[PDB]
């Protein structure tokens, strides 16, 4: 059944990607050169412009992201020849340094080889290349409430965290016959974090608020024709609200509302006085306004909507159906003031994709 | 098939009506008259225990509402006997006045007599009994742009509005046998507005924004047991968000944004500096200030999702299944901060319930 599926998915694959490259013509010798291939070795490798496109089209047909308006110009990197930890580290550096680029963020995604038999070549432990440590110990929570699980796992490994609340979590990965995971500590200068200041609210700053730059997403699986990569860790730039309105602002993230309003200098005392939506607000304000003077790539959900709405019409111009999840569509403030929350959207998946997949601690 | 389709609702209905209410005796005695009156007549009339119960379930059904925790105090008033034009518009005057109630607002629902054959015996043409007109002449446009269509209409039957930019349509609605609706003018005695004014920000008031009091929905079917009521005007208090977020933020509506800007010193030139949602934060901290300072009723987001968390606790504790639309539920602003925006609900259609119907203008 397994060897059907690959296959299935290898041919309906290669017809769409070999279409749009404006191959049509090479399809059948392709698809002959893949069933030998498949029947021989049990699977097959891409090309590299397979790959490429492949990992394009994956990021067009993933409903939840409202940024795909540029999901043709995704940087992607070929790491199909990996065999060690060392290489492994290096790749993950090289991908922190690369998407980057100094503030200048470039959407990007490295390619570790896929799994086999199911079996994993690579196996990323992060939810994301960099991202904050979490601790609770009897009752008392610094950090990051969403990292506490990995975080605890770590610790078991060797690793110990500061107890700051913006440790950085090192990467943590394990190789095909191995039974633990290594860790490596990030290098600072590789992580670029952002202070969060107010415009005109010169005590904002009191607060002690950052983010780090570049939210690196590395646990999900890539799929491509039947390819499982589970193991490709992507980018993009952040969309304000994913900190201002989420990270920064939810009761089990970092829950700082109360302390906004403070400093802001409004009451947290009334449902009616709308607290929680001002301190949102200028939060939200206070994030885009320290992304852009430091000159780290950020997009507001407004721009960042009108920006969908192209991808839409792009879509349709294209003759391509258009995929998406209205409920991770809308911003999570204002969403009434962008056009997706006054349209729906049809949430098929639609291969190739990025997929959840099972947490190896928990 | 009709006949099947009405004993089959009557049946669901009745045995969970009189089980809800403690009287699951007298259910075999009861379907028992219902089949006979069915048989010979071609439907059955409610008892009033029935019809009130009836619209208190059907309101708790409603997925696309935060405000449920309420609904069994439900002020439920029957006017199955009406069959006179003057009798129709008297209730609905009176429905205005009693929920009204001096600004301190009564949830009702007025019960007119349902459809025989499908035969409607009074058809409402109204979306609410108090609504502001809308007019379009040569990219003109005043008043609420949602109304043009009816408004049109009403202007076709000799009503005319002043074209201010909140006219009270007058009450419309066509009497079995008439080829034509009525109209009459609503005393404006009858009817509260609310000016919009802000709590600190004094020239809020230059914007000379008002809004009507009480949300009475006339347009929509209630369904109890096989019986179709498609005249039966129900009203809450309203959200905040509604007036504030909603009708007079939107583009297609009252597209107030800009001017809220403008009056509360901001600059509405840049998307990174969230001047819409500022404004929308504002704007809806008025109208929040605006109720309450006249003594009317109304809830804020915040408030309403806590009532609403307990009306799912309620449920789960009563052992009923909780229905809901999740894209209904969450307000349409800051939806992350209520809990709602973090769960999920299933959106099935229970019935008794409140269902669209086809408008008879357009
Ligand atoms: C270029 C800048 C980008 C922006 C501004 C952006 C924006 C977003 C946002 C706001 C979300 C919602 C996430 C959440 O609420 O947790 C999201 C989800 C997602 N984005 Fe993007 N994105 C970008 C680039 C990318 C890239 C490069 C990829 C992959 C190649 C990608 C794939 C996804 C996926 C798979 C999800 C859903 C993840 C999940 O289900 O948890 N995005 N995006
Ligand atoms: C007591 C105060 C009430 C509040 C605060 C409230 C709140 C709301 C809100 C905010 C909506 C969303 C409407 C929109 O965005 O256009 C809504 C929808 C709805 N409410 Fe309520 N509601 C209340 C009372 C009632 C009552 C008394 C009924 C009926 C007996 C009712 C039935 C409904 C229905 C049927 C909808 C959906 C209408 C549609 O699909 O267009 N509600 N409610
Ligand atoms: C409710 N828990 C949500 C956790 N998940 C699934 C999650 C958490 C953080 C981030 C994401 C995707 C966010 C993302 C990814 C990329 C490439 C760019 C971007 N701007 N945001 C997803
Ligand atoms: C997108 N067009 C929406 C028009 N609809 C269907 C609509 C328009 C206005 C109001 C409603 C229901 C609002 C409502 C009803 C009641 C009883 C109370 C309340 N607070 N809100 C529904
Ligand atoms: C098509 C889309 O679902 C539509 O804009 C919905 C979204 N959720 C909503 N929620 C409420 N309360 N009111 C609305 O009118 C809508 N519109
Ligand atoms: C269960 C519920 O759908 C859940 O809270 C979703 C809502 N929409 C979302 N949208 C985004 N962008 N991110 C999220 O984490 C969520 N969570
Ligand atoms: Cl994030
Ligand atoms: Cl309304």
């Amino acid at each position: 059944e397994e060897k059907e599926i690959l296959w299935n998915e290898a041919k309906a694959f290669i017809a769409a990607c070999y279409q749009e490259l404006g191959k049509a013509a090479e399809v059948k010798d392709r698809l002959a050169d893949i069933k030998s291939e498949i029947d021989l070795t049990g699977s097959y490798v891409h090309t590299k412009e397979e790959l490429e496109h492949g990992a394009k089209m994956a990021w067009r047909n993933s409903n939840r992201c409202i940024g795909r308006l540029f999901w043709n110009s995704l940087n992607v990197i070929d790491r199909r020849d990996v065999r060690t930890k060392e290489e492994v580290r290096d790749a993950l550096f090289h991908h922190i340094e690369t998407a980057t680029n100094n503030g200048k963020i470039r959407p990007t995604i490295t390619i570790f080889p896929p799994e086999e038999k199911g079996e994993k070549q690579v196996e990323i432990w992060n939810h994301q290349l960099i991202r904050y440590a979490g601790y609770e110990s009897d009752g008392e929570r610094i950090g990051d409430p969403a990292s506490c699980s990995l975080t605890a796992a770590c610790e078991e490994l060797g690793w110990r965290g500061e107890r700051t609340d913006f440790d950085l979590l090192p990467l943590i990965f394990r190789m095909k016959g191995d039974e633990q995971p290594v860790w490596y500590e990030l290098p600072r200068s590789l992580v670029i974090e952002v202070p969060i200041t107010h415009p005109d609210i010169e005590a904002f700053s009191d607060l002690e608020l950052k983010w780090y730059g570049v939210p690196i997403i590395s646990d999900m699986k890539l799929e491509v024709g039947g390819i499982h990569y589970n193991a490709a860790p992507f980018n993009g730039w952040y969309m304000g609200t994913e900190i201002g309105a989420r990270n920064l602002a939810d009761e089990k993230r970092y829950d700082k509302l109360k302390k906004v309003a403070s400093v802001i200098g409004i009451a947290a005392d009334y449902n009616t006085d709308l607290w929680k939506d001002q301190a949102l607000v200028e939060l939200n304000k206070a994030v885009l306004h320290s992304y852009k003077k430091q000159g780290v790539s950020i997009v507001d959900h407004h721009t960042a909507a009108s920006q969908f709405k192209r991808f839409e019409e792009q879509a349709e111009e294209a003759g391509r159906k258009l995929t998406g999840d209205w409920t991770w569509l809308i911003p999570p403030i204002s969403p009434a003031a962008t056009h997706i929350f006054h349209r729906s959207y049809d949430n098929s998946i639609v291969k190739p994709n990025y997929f959840y997949q099972d947490k190896p601690y928990e």
